[PDB]
């Protein structure tokens, strides 16, 4: 899959930060979450899950599910690795 229009989220959300003049654990705190934990979710090193597509929503805006979209590229992106669609057909009518 070209990723070349699916950003990475961990990059919108540092993108936002920096637009906001935010540090990294003002946004941890923000979000009330551990600064570890947002510093994985910046660098992607974790997944961005529904509980924070959800905090995202509030603290720095859009919807939960224009941050899940964003997640659903790349884990869609990954799990194409290891699906085999080669075979598979269209149903059609019976």
């Amino acid at each position: 899959m070209k990723m070349a229009n699916h950003p990475r989220p961990g990059d919108i959300i540092q993108e936002s930060l920096d637009e906001l003049n935010v540090s990294l654990r003002e946004f941890a705190r923000a979000m009330e979450i551990a600064p570890s934990t947002a510093s994985r979710l910046l660098t992607g090193k974790a997944a961005l899950t529904p509980e924070m597509a959800i905090k995202l929503s509030v603290v720095i805006g859009s919807s939960p599910q224009m941050w899940l979209n964003l997640q659903n590229a790349w884990s869609l992106a990954e799990a194409e690795k290891t699906v085999d669609v080669s075979r598979l057909r269209r149903l059609v009518t019976q």
